[PDB]
C-alpha cells in the first residue's frame, strides 16, 4: 500500500532492496527514496 510511514519513512539509496515513490522521494531530496521494513 504505503512506500513511508508518515512523517517520511526511512531515505535509502536508489541501489537497495526496498520500495520506492515518486511524490516521497523528493522529501529525501535528488540521489535518495522512501522504503519501508515490513514483508
Amino acid at each position: 500500500l504505503t512506500g513511508c510511514k508518515g512523517k517520511g519513512g526511512e531515505c535509502n539509496p536508489l541501489d537497495r532492496q526496498c520500495k520506492e515513490l515518486q511524490a516521497e522521494s523528493a522529501s529525501c531530496g535528488k540521489g535518495q527514496k522512501c522504503c519501508v521494513w515490513l514483508h
